[PDB]
């Protein structure tokens, strides 16, 4: 297992791909939650040009947070993920947008609201156990 | 530090206490969570007599969750969390309710919906280091 929360120093461009592999710690009926945080600076506090929060079973919820302030509110219904399985996110990092696939097909999408060049750090954390993150060469 | 999810068998009667000491994983500026649930079975599906879910610096939530069902929803904006410190929480079964002191004085107080006998499994999850989890004798 991968040290959870985890926080990691990062670059990105158009065509990074960061890859996260893991399993949610409890069963769907009680709603664990996945965060995962591309943030402007290594400090926890810092902005968050883009907030991916997975209710399992329940809804996604994404945003961004400018000048320590949360905008607007994006949710998806989607819910490709399977009850006590382990999953595979691959969030692309496209000219226009972070996409966001499950097991290798996309099924949430964010277009850039802070430039991709300021992203400086992603944390992974709530009620996951994590066996990958990798981003991209 | 303690298994977090934690599970354990417990029983409760009018004058137990349940005494949780721990630390929240992160910022309370990014809302890290904290939740106990007081289940009627060792399964964590079981109904759920008291569930208590903290969104640290931000609200309290609490409710039942009987045959499967979430019932009405119970909510305070009482928040005497302290961020990044170990808190300690002691709920108190007593005859009308459960009571939620945190670090020695009752914040929280949720009626009994089902009867304190039912309780059988205590879970404690979310986003917390986890040092002391103690059922009075
Ligand atoms: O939008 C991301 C942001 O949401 C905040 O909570 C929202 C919640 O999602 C929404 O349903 C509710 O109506 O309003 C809240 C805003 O106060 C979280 O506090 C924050 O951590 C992010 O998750
Ligand atoms: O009430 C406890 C229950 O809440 C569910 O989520 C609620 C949420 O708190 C409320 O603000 C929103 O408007 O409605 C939701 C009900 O669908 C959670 O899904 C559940 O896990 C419990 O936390």
């Amino acid at each position: 297992l991968l040290s959870v929360p985890h926080t990691e120093s990062v670059s990105l461009s158009t065509g990074s791909t960061v890859t996260i592999k893991g399993r949610p710690l409890v069963c769907f009926f009680n709603e664990p939650h996945l965060q995962v945080d591309f943030h402007t600076e290594m400090k926890e506090d810092s902005d968050i040009a883009f907030h991916f929060q997975v209710y399992f079973g329940n809804r996604v919820v994404m945003n961004s947070r400018e000048f320590k302030i949360w905008k607007e509110e994006v949710e998806s219904k989607n819910m490709p993920f399977q009850d006590g399985q382990e999953f595979e996110l691959s969030i692309l990092v496209l000219e226009d947008k972070y996409q966001v696939m499950v097991n290798g097909q996309a099924y949430y999408n964010f277009n850039h609201r802070i430039p991709v060049s300021s992203v400086k750090m992603v944390q992974v954390w709530r009620d996951i156990s994590l066996t990958k993150f990798n981003v991209s060469n």
